[PDB]
């Protein structure tokens, strides 16, 4: 599938180390740790608590859910480069464990977790692969289970300017509206659901990692090449424009099966 393409594109070894530069150690999405804790500030967990990370990543939501609640934390990540580190930290922890698997043919018990989560991974799925994933969320849940999102989405598509349609395009993004995401999660049987447009918060943190870039960049040339460090520059200078035009947009979704 989409394995090959992810491994040896966005998600390579050296593209992963470059975007743990500017959200932190063992993350690779938006706000790293800080954000995180945000998101999660609202969540209760228990020792005895099971959780799902779907787009696990190099697994730092897991170990912050573990290190937070003393929970069991299980990460799925298509990408085995990338399971690989992370499995390497948390060789210690016996209740954190990651695996190499597409989320989409992973298979799973019934009424199994309190908390199924997942940040900014869920954009890298067909609209089609979006719904059977959120229907075996849903069988996935506990009764008393809450699944919590976080996931890249976008304006309408008539919208969109040739610079975004390409970018969607070449990284085989499928973006959707806050709205047609939040549709799709009542279908999919749950209740409470929760959408919230976080574009403002999200500018917000693309600017502490755009502003940390540009001060820590003889350290970022240390480590990678004047070529990468363009390149990551250049991306969140667009991805800042575009939130601000409201063109890319941050959801944020939360809900529960009862
Ligand atoms: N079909 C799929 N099944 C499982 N993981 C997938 C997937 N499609 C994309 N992914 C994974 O989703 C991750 C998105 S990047 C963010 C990782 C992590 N949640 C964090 O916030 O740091 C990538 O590691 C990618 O490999
Ligand atoms: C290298 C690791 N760093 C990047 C600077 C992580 C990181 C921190 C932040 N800072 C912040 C995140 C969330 N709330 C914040 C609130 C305030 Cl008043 C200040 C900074 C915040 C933003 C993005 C980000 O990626
Ligand atoms: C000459 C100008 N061209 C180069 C071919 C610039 C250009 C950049 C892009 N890259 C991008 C456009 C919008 N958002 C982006 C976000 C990120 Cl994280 C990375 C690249 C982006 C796409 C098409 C395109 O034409």
């Amino acid at each position: 599938s989409d394995k090959t393409f992810l491994e040896n594109n966005q998600y390579t070894d050296e593209g992963v180390k470059v975007y743990e530069f500017i959200f932190g150690e063992n993350y690779i999405s938006s706000g790293g740790l800080e954000a995180t804790k945000k998101i999660l500030s609202d969540i209760e967990l228990n020792e005895n608590s099971k959780v799902l990370d779907i787009g696990s990543g190099l697994g730092g939501g897991c170990m912050y859910i573990n290190e937070k609640y003393g929970a069991h934390t299980h990460g799925i990540d298509i990408c085995s480069n990338i399971v690989n580190m992370a499995n390497e930290r948390v060789s210690g922890n016996n209740k954190i464990i990651f695996e190499a698997n597409d989320i989409l043919t992973k298979e799973f018990p019934e009424n199994n977790f309190d908390l199924i989560y997942s940040r900014d991974a869920i954009l890298h799925l067909s609209l089609e692969n979006k719904n059977k994933l959120f229907q075996k969320c849903y069988k996935w849940l506990k009764p008393t289970g809450t699944l919590l999102i976080t996931d890249y989405c976008a304006t309408e598509k008539e919208n969109w300017d040739d610079e975004f349609k390409e970018y969607v395009k070449q990284r085989k993004y499928t973006l959707i509206t806050v709205e047609e995401y939040a549709d799709i999660l009542t279908a999919c049987n749950f209740k409470n659901v929760v959408s919230k447009d976080l574009s403002d918060y999200w500018n917000q943190l693309l600017e502490v990692e755009h502003k940390y870039l540009h001060e820590n960049k003889e350290e970022f040339l240390k480590l990678f090449s004047e070529k990468k460090f363009i390149s990551l520059d250049d991306g969140w200078s667009r991805k800042i424009k575009d939130s601000k035009r409201k063109m890319q947009r941050w959801g944020y979704f939360k809900a529960t099966k009862n």
